[PDB]
């Protein structure tokens, strides 16, 4: 028979500070590991806004999808939680350099330095998922680009390969597949008091969908 799917996959190593810097946030403790889902959010403020500042001079930019937002979606049943935005997205280059293999300054000097919120300042602050994450999944789409899946359990490489997923019209989706003992992160009571206290001016609307599949 011949396959529903068959896609190549790439592998890439980690530049090596980057993933000393992922063991540090896994096997380390943490006690505000909370700041994670705020340093998603920023980060997908920022593709919001930049996306926005391109449709200004080029309004066609938004024939992808004009509304600007954040969508945080727990699903107990899977374990995730899934972080999505319509803001500019990755190119697949963009994932690679952006992502993984190329490393800056504020990783040798984070991993020394402190309280692990700070690791906003020092550019790297995706990798705080890995506090309570032992994989994520990033779904990218770019305007007049594929759309991409780059993946990663954190053991010095990640994948990328397009994705045969649901067609997101323009932006990036973050999936979370908790630790055991990270479930708390689901909960809507909990999600709401994280968003309220460290995510309060973030100028783009923030939606809850609590995701139930039924029998
Ligand atoms: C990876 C580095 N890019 C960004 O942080 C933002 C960003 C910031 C400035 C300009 C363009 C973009 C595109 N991004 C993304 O597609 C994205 C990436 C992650 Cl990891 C996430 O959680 C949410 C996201 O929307």
């Amino acid at each position: 028979d011949q396959p529903m799917e068959e896609e190549e996959v790439e592998t890439f190593a980690f530049q090596a500070e980057i993933a000393q810097l992922m063991s540090l946030i896994i096997n380390t403790f943490y006690s505000n590991k909370e700041i994670f889902l705020r340093e998603l959010i920023s980060n997908s403020s920022d593709a919001l806004d930049k996306i926005r500042y391109e449709s200004l001079t080029d309004p066609s930019k938004l024939d992808s999808g004009k509304e600007l937002h954040i969508n945080l979606i727990p699903n107990k049943q899977d374990r995730t939680l899934t972080i999505v935005d319509t803001g500019i997205g990755m190119t697949k280059a963009d994932l690679i350099n952006n992502l993984g293999t190329i490393a800056k300054s504020g990783t040798k000097a984070f991993m020394e330095a402190a309280d692990i919120s700070m690791i906003g300042q020092f550019g790297v602050g995706f990798y705080s998922a890995y506090l309570v994450a032992e994989k994520v999944t990033v779904i990218t789409k770019h305007n007049d680009d594929e759309q991409y899946a780059w993946e990663s359990s954190a053991g010095g490489s990640f994948t990328v390969r397009t994705d045969t997923g649901e067609p997101m019209g323009r932006g990036t989706k973050v999936i979370l597949h908790l630790k055991e003992d990270q479930t708390e992160y689901l909960e809507e009571r909990r999600i709401k008091e994280i968003v309220k206290k460290h995510s309060q001016f973030i100028g783009y609307p923030i939606t809850l969908f609590v995701e139930k599949e039924l029998e």
